[PDB]
């Protein structure tokens, strides 16, 4: 039995009457945001608000694969949000291609692999993205990169590989979309590699199950919450938008 | 917005559907389970089924205050299910006063406490039980011991203390109670301690939510959720009960 949970629209929902309450919270940088804690829903859709961008995903997954810890080997022009949180060398923490394929973050992916063409059924196939270190390491060198994905496990049910995403922290809009392009091309490929593995297996992708210890939306972008709660459309540009949240 | 989840009730419900089912699947030692993929809910009550043991639960919490990796040093005999997955040298990996309190897991609860005292509505405040070379950690010597809690992340809202425990895997019967009533104990040693801090914060213990992979019954507990599914009574002694799964 997986969780019946919600869906993305639902946690749309809940993201507008958030907003209507004007339950506010205050960030680090002290800008207002609007909350839900404890959140965890079904990954149904790519987006939850705004559009998407084939061409930037592509580029940080061919980051990823490079395994770099810098942000300037991303490839073009690197975005400006990766240069304000690295460190003094151009350093951070969040490279998802090292956590799971580095031999310095003890192989995640290779091991799930192991340990599920061993025992298709295990509940210990988990890939650990964050690390005890952290209370110390998210401010190395001047760096403000606390890692935000803690875990993903994978398990196997009914031919299908379902996923479990553990997060402690989410941006509705940008992180969502750019997280889950990743965590749906790494399901893709592990259900390939075990059938190319036996061609009697006929795997098969399952669902993405998305939990968050504060899942939020900045005031940056309250715009789109509250264009979304008046005509249903889940994207508009910031020219076109006309509302309170300019 | 405190994520509005399941409670223990509705956890109950759909492990009894899930028996009522036969949705089986084979557990690593052979057994039979049930299984929730992806649970999240609130832990509104101590526990969900079965009976509450006030003096073993103290002899654990005892041995967590040492902080001892061995398993004969809990206080009294050590249980059977701590031998059976000790080293060949009586050593585990899952003692969580370890996990919190020592200098070797990088001081989890003083840099928490050190956090929310300094910014009380930060996302960071976080215990991080588990680690990247647990891939490997978890056989060591010859133990059985892949840690069950990932995180712990607290989050202050509305001058109350709220818990997000995100586990891989949970036995409901006896893990959930003995691990529910550490969790409330540290979160109330918390709160004091910011209180005795200085004396305006008036702080109080808010809400745990639950979170896990596979949270599981094995079937030698089937009888508690068949008794529980025919006459709502949480616990019965396995003398009295009548039933299929004896
Ligand atoms: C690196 C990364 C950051 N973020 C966002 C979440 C938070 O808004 C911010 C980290 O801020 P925090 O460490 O104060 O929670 O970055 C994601 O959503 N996904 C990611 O993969
Ligand atoms: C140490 C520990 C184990 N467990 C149970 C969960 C699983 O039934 C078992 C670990 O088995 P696994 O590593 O194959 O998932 O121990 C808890 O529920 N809580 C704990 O704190
Ligand atoms: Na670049
Ligand atoms: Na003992």
């Amino acid at each position: 039995m997986i969780s019946d949970s919600m869906t993305v629209e639902e946690i749309r929902l809940h993201l507008g009457l958030a907003l209507k309450e004007k339950d506010f919270v205050v960030d680090k940088t002290g800008v207002k945001t609007i909350e839900i804690i404890g959140a965890s829903f079904v990954a149904d859709e790519p987006f939850i608000f705004g559009a998407l961008n084939d061409e930037y995903i592509q580029r940080e997954l061919e980051w990823y694969k490079s395994k770099s810890l810098f942000v300037k080997d991303i490839p073009g022009e690197t975005p400006k949000i990766w240069q304000q949180v690295a460190s003094s060398k151009g350093e951070i923490n969040s490279n998802y291609g090292w956590a799971i394929w580095s031999e310095d973050n003890y192989a995640q992916y290779d091991m799930c692999l192991a340990e599920l063409g061993q025992n298709p059924d295990s509940r210990r196939g988990i890939m650990i993205y964050t690390r005890p270190s952290m209370q110390f390491d998210y401010n190395k060198d001047g760096m403000s990169d606390f890692m935000c994905t803690n875990t993903v496990q994978y398990l196997i049910r009914d031919k299908k590989i379902n996923a479990v995403v553990n997060m402690r922290s989410n941006d509705v809009v940008f992180g969502f979309r750019n997280n889950y392009a990743w965590q749906k091309y790494v399901l893709d490929k592990l259900v390939s590699d075990l059938n190319a593995g036996d061609s009697t297996r006929q795997y098969k992708a399952g669902s993405i199950i998305w939990n968050v210890g504060s899942l939020h939306v900045y005031s940056r972008h309250f715009y789109l919450v509250d264009h979304w709660w008046k005509t249903g459309e889940t994207h508009i540009s910031k020219k076109d938008y006309v509302g309170k949240y300019a």
